[PDB]
């Protein structure tokens, strides 16, 4: 029977919480949400509110949008189906986790705010724990929401500078411990480290720094926002745990799973300390990411995503090969960073230095051929953000060598990205070139 | 012609920022919808993205509820429909502020959290601007989401019991002063009152903790959770601003749209000091909130809000008379508490007393019977929440008189809500009755 | 329980196929109708299909508009959940037959063919009932749809012109009966009357038609293409069958029931014969217009189609009064129809006779004002249609004595259809009157 | 620009007619519909409604899923957009007969009825140039729907037994003209041939019936139900029109453009004739086949309509060298049909004759299964259907030598199809020869 084989797949999804092996057919996916609104009690034909909260709905578009989830997210009930939706999908979360390389993680959950808040939130919890602590060590990443994330949360951030090796920004594991050193461990509410960023950068030290905060007895909160697609940024994670300390990783919904903008994920390896995060959340929150995510999974499942990861390789691979002979073609190079498997970069120094804002304007120019997310970096640029003056402001660095265009491989990325990017991009350069040379 | 008659609608809606006086169309509402997410570069048709942030969507129902808009909002852009989209929906609800009963307004903003982290941000603001404050003075209110807030952002609340009088209990402006007096105004964050509340408590005296403010020069954040559907609560904040300081005011979508829980406004009278609030958070933002009271405003108009809230005040009214006629047929009485505008309560000495927990069973009996909403609040319950533990939880007050049973005419309350909860409750309170008579 | 609920509803639907009293909300609607696609087989996630007719889709977009009902419908199924739609939908159709006048009704079928394709069939059907005859009696109405199904059908139309009684057109008995004696009863495929029409033709005189209809043992086809909305008309359809013959009568979906054009109702007092015509269609055919009316039916419930038809009766009154007071205003008159239920007319005598072309422009300037479905019917058109040449076409007659403007109170009317018509029409015809007075 | 990018598209669409190279994006597409629905007077925001048919909509379920077209299509305009909608569908239904290999078509149009009532129209039609005739010519072909349009179009069809020719059933061109001598050219409406068929049928021979009609001056319509698919059937058409007397061809949507059952098309060489059939059909018919056929086409282009033709070929291949794999391991043998480049037969020899309906039984077990589609044809069934006795019903002739089993490679065939289809037909056939083993 038809209804039997659809329950089958939704009863093996409740009873394990297991993202499905392969992809659910839309049929069964809206069945199931539909059979989860039906359990909330703005849906019972029998209901009656007298409340101030009762999910009442003006637009028929609004309520038909959202499969009629109108009570959000907790952490008797006014929602049942929205606390099995939850629930669900945070199972679902932990699993793909493990998938994507973090297998010891031990709990997570989605908060629908974006990551520079959800860091934000585990800042929050880590004053009640370090009532002492107001400084907060970060080495640099030129990426606002992050840094900002330390200042909203009532923080001191202390920027430690990046090391220059060959090409690469990386880790100064010295100027973190001297900093430690000097503030007193007890003073410092945690270490913030980052993963996937822009190259030149690489992914940070993540060892390293769990030893550090081991050894000292100070909290690793990693900024994993783009990272949870990367198998290598996950091993990183992985392995830190496995030799040091990290007590908190977060990652964004979007960036790792191609869903709107508005939801993270908070995960960690000690079940109670991220549940305290997951409590110190005030108040009913929206379940559309939640929402998002679980459609998106259901829909992949476990092979669809896993499929992506791949692509996303290969893709990597073709961008790192087309955009190193683009480079080559007009007398630059590709940087050389076999540490960040994300993102890339190649050297502008031939439209640099004429005094003409020649990068910037190579910027605008993709932007006006409807290039999106490269990022043309020069050298010399100051910008002051909440409190701290950065020299050197898109490079992560004071006195990066040159000025470079940076390009990545994220997922969901097409070979028509790259080959698009390629074309506009040669045809750029040659323009500037022209103009440059009278 | 058809089409010029749409752009006639959207260029006002463009020029002027302003909730049309009667509702568009659906077909209207559309067209604009799909003209600015076209304006979004996830969605230009010759766009190629190689960034880590590409707006990319896995799956086509995801992609197709959210009618494209996938890059989020923030406070050259990636996503120019999205931040027109955020524009709109701004000016839109300052429109509505006034309206509702504030038109002094001078500046808002839509915030994808709820009212709690809402809250929560406006503290993390005031943070930077009185680094020397640890206290925020709180009358109490009996709702875990907004005491929270304070504890979350970092923050001791003081909690100001509240005073007898008659039936209601209301703002104790002298103990209010005292806190301030022994604790000294520069370590004060700020006051946090509250408007829109559960009976038998009442709005605060907002005007009088305005003057207390303006005098001791502590900044006055208001919850506004419930009350922007009530022009007497609304109208409490605009004179509180005509007589002292209030320095935001915050209120929840859902209860005040009726539309999905998960977004706030955020509103004030100085621009700069409303904009430092939105300035103060870190990254992108889901758009899903903004999306849905935008979709409601456009849908309802001026003339279809106003309706809306005329129809509350109607069923006050009624929920009022059939309440009180219920209550006195069982030897209840119908708590008197003018100055609640939109909760109500009736007491229930007639079933406590018993030693049974009769109280607590009726609000059991009432949720299994499909009335959702309805608070039965016995004596005596002890609860501690975030490091404060409560007396009387549940009834704002350590000894409150009586056990009750509180029912409110929130937005979009239809006759059968009050029709179906008055034979229930009926039924329920001859049961316990019958039991308790052998 | 939530899902019981729903359960409850649906079982009553399938049990006894009447449609339910009160409308059912959106969330059972759509539970059921993903139940029944469930159950086809096109659906089926075990499914493997090797046939040249899988019910296989390209389109998200297509699949997900049609609720995922491939199939068709018919008369080891290849589309039970289809056949079941189909069944259902023919029930509530039967029912709303009843409620909307024909109590006697035996049998009725939805098919995907508007009505002039609807009463083609009903020719096809008898033709193989009566292989002698080659002619189809037909009392005049200047409508090309129902003309044409003669023609289409194969048969030679007889066309008997109308009587003038008063303002009225009306049905010419004698001639009629002429016509069958002069042709031979044998000879005569039907008697094809009509019953809605556009004043000042009214219904056709049912009973005195089914009295020579039964004694003459000639069959009887009923136009009711937009008469199923008046109860009157519906009386006429049942007295006739009561006191004569009347075979099959046939009605649009779209007209009475607010769905897009597509599909019609035969039904019929004799089950044989109704079961006749459904089984002379060929093939498979769409489920479209049966999912429409099934829908609409289930949404509006009982309560909600017999409100309809009150209020377009309310209509009517209003329209009539208002075009009258208009009419005067302008020294024209409203023609005396009583027996038309739906459609009236006001003179345009006052326009008409300065061989201008007046009256035409007048409709012309109508729909160029956004005025639809209004016919300004000037005297002495011309026109053939399918070999046979009409005098005063538009008008029913050869010689009406005026020219008219006609409108109608059909079901679905607003308030402000009237009202904007009548402001238009006041502004057109002082327009006219201006240009012809120099 | 991002707006003028979707304008273009819609503009190169509008201005030639023909279907895009490469399928649109669903954002140009739903952009396109929601312009012509606006263009609609029932979507005008100004409009009001006097008459009976103002496209007026009860639900909005109903008005949304139709993307507000309400109007219907026909052959001043009350449908602008739907009017648009219909020509720009029909042309690129031209276009893609073209593409599908009868490049010399004319003329054609999308009827909302499905292939078998689209046949009757044709004949319908014909009725009225040759009032003489009385017989339709037909070659044997067990299908119920293409046998019955003849009946309903009231005519006499002559069923023309086919030849058994190795494993192939062909047209009988002898017994064809012996039946035009014996009748007379002057009495034969036309002749009705047959294209993709059930194996081992197989398409008529269109050549030599189309020198017979020229010869004979007799209207020749074609079957192409399921032909439109095959670029062999295809061409047949084409050299039949090249080198005799092809009328009309007439072609299921559902089953060569993956859409809903409820359409087909009507396509010939003489536009007056064509053009003749379509004005034969009284009134407006449903909108829904267009617009399905229309979202498909456009969401496809050219080259995935292309790439479908292509796949369907592949999947043939795989069927039949699966199906004969099988086929031979359980010592039966794959017919030889060349001739048909669809569908497929197996014998049943091993099962047959054991006076127990094991052919019968196994098209039920494979139905138990899930396995849509397929055919067991016994030997030895008699039926009726309107008026005539098939011997050997299910075969195409009275005389067959064996038991088959039929599978068909269709458009949108997966691997899968055949993959499961194999497991599931192997274990029956072990399940019967072990029941009838002992
Ligand atoms: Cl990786
Ligand atoms: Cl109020
Ligand atoms: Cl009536
Ligand atoms: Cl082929």
């Amino acid at each position: 029977e038809a209804r039997r084989a659809h329950e089958h797949l939704i009863r093996l999804l409740l009873e394990q919480g297991k993202c499905p092996e392969d992809g659910w057919d839309e049929s069964t996916l809206e069945l199931f949400l539909h059979e989860l609104a039906v359990m909330d009690s703005n849906n019972f034909l029998g209901n009656c509110g007298v409340g101030e909260r009762e999910g009442r709905v003006a637009s028929a578009l609004v309520a038909r949008r959202h499969y009629r989830f109108i009570h959000g997210i907790g952490r008797q009930p006014k929602a049942a189906g929205s606390s099995l939706l939850n629930k669900i999908t945070n199972s679902l979360v932990l699993n793909v986790i493990k998938l994507a390389g973090v297998h010891s993680v031990a709990s997570c959950f989605v908060v629908p705010m974006a990551t520079g808040m959800s860091l934000t939130l585990c800042f929050l919890t880590l004053r009640h724990k370090r009532p002492k602590a107001k400084y907060i060590i970060w080495p640099r990443i030129d990426q606002k929401s992050c840094f900002k994330s330390m200042v909203t949360a009532g923080f001191e951030p202390v920027v430690i500078e990046n090391v220059l090796e060959g090409d690469e920004l990386r880790t100064d594991l010295k100027a973190v411990e001297a900093k430690i050193q000097e503030l007193g461990p007890e003073h410092i509410l945690c270490l913030h480290s980052t993963t996937a960023c822009f190259a030149p950068r690489v992914p940070d030290r993540l060892e390293e720094l769990a030893v550090i905060c081991a050894n000292y007895d100070i909290p690793h909160v990693v900024n994993n926002a783009y990272g949870l697609q990367s198998s290598k940024c996950m091993h990183l994670i992985q392995q830190g745990a496995r030799v040091g300390r990290i007590d908190a990783f977060v990652q964004s919904l979007d960036k790792n799973f191609m869903v709107p903008v508005g939801g993270a994920i908070i995960a960690g390896f000690n079940e109670p300390f991220i549940q305290d995060i997951s409590k110190m959340y005030p108040g009913r929150a929206s379940a559309s990411p939640s929402l998002d995510v679980l459609i998106t999974l259901l829909s992949l499942g476990c092979s669809g995503y896993r499929k992506l990861l791949k692509e996303r390789k290969e893709m990597f691979v073709y961008l790192s090969t087309q955009l190193k002979k683009l480079a080559e073609a007009h007398n630059e190079r590709l940087l050389q960073t076999p540490h960040n498997p994300i993102s890339l970069a190649m050297t502008l120094k031939t439209i640099d230095g004429h005094h003409d804002k020649a990068v910037t304007q190579l910027g605008s120019m993709l932007f006006t051929r409807q290039v999106s997310g490269a990022r043309a970096v020069p050298l010399g640029n100051v910008q002051t953000v909440s409190g701290h003056t950065f020299r050197g402001f898109m490079s992560h660095a004071d006195n990066y060598p040159c000025a470079y265009l940076n390009a990545a491989a994220a997922i969901g990325m097409k070979m028509q990205d790259v080959d698009l990017f390629i074309k506009r991009l040669d045809k750029c350069l040659n323009i500037v070139r022209k103009e440059q040379t009278r």
